């Protein structure tokens, strides 16, 4: 079911990823969230950038309003997006999330990330000829704003997504801090999982939240095609008839005994269905032991453009 997080509440290790390409129906988002509650998925990411918040949303009240759950056994995440960074600009951000979403309150709000962007409503701003526009922010400052969030009762717990440990340290060791982040949203996973960072957050009892877990949607805007495939992976399959499940659902039980929670976005009924299923079977020391000795130090996100960022965690490749 769920870990404790340093704030005192409490967040499920399965959460469902609700993002899809704009080439899918926007009403889809509906759909598969209803599924994934359906499925016992209690855990659900959203954000501004997936523009898909009042689907999500409108998918949680529908399964209120008929009585298969209510609302605090869900847990609603939401992202601050990096248009939006200018401590000014995060309640406003926060409280258009909640409209979008028709909820009061989200159960984690989290910056999106650490590269800064042009403050304004294009979510991707560009200039003349088309390059992506930064900006320059002390996220000392945002994450004052993310604490005035929670203080408010608009957001139960706050965090990160995207910070490396540089990035962690500088809010940890910021002076009159009230909260902590709860956990640090990062790509993760068998080719890339994260344990030098893993162990500094467990170190300071931030939870670790899994996404790509599953190799990624491949989108070639944003991931080089010809890269592995996560879920073809030799070591994961023949784990895969070892326990007889899918490649799918030993990349995800694998975090959860890391002590990792871990995201699956699925828009297809069964695979959704079969995700839940993580807590069918269990992995042997051996087994994770194994899966540790995939680590090829390869994030799926790949973009020339936000690389030259000077808030790009992976700077340090380069
Ligand atoms: N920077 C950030 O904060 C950030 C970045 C990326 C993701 N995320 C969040 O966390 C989630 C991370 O996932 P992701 O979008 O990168 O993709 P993912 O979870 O790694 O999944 C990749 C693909 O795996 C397929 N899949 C799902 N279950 C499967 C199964 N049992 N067997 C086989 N294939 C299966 C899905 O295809 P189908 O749809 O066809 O089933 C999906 O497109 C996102 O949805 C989003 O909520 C956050
Ligand atoms: C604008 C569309 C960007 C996009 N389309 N395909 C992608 C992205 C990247 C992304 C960035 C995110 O917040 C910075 C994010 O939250 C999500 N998400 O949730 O799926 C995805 C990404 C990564 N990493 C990878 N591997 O594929």
């Amino acid at each position: 079911q769920c870990v404790k997080l340093n704030d005192g509440h409490f967040m499920p290790v399965l959460g469902f990823g609700t993002y899809a390409p704009p080439e899918v129906p926007r009403s889809k988002a509906l759909e598969v969230t209803k599924l994934a509650i359906e499925a016992g998925f209690r855990h659900i990411d959203s954000a501004h950038l997936y523009n898909n918040e009042e689907q999500v949303g409108l998918a949680i009240r529908s399964k209120i309003a008929d009585g298969s759950v209510k609302r605090e056994d869900i847990f609603y995440t939401s992202k601050l997006w990096s248009t939006f960074h200018r401590p000014e600009l995060v309640r406003p951000a926060l409280e258009n999330s909640l409209k979008k979403a028709q909820l009061d309150y989200v159960d984690l709000y989290l910056i999106h990330s650490p590269m800064s962007l042009k403050p304004g409503e294009e979510l991707s701003p560009t200039d003349e000829n088309g390059k992506v526009i930064f900006d320059i922010v002390d996220l000392c400052t945002t994450w004052e704003a993310m604490e005035k969030c929670k203080d408010a009762g608009l957001a139960k717990s706050i965090g990160v997504s995207n910070f490396n440990r540089r990035q962690l340290e500088m809010i940890l060791n910021k002076p009159g801090l009230k909260y902590k982040p709860v956990c640090n949203q990062v790509e993760c996973h068998p080719y890339f999982n994260r344990s030098k960072l893993l162990d500094f957050c467990k170190s300071k009892d931030i939870v670790l939240v899994a996404y790509s877990a599953l190799g990624s949607q491949r989108d070639k805007r944003w991931v080089d095609p010809n890269s592995p495939v996560l879920l073809e992976d030799p070591v994961l399959c023949a784990l895969a008839k070892k326990h007889k499940r899918t490649p799918a659902l030993i990349a995800l039980r694998y975090q959860l005994q890391r002590g990792v929670v871990v995201l699956a976005k699925s828009y297809n009924e069964q695979r959704i269905r079969q995700n839940v299923q993580v807590f069918e079977f269990q992995l042997t020391a051996e087994d994770m032991k194994a899966i540790d000795g995939l680590d090829r130090n390869l994030h799926y996100f790949n973009s020339d453009s936000f690389a030259s960022h000077p808030n790009y965690p992976y700077s340090d490749e380069y």
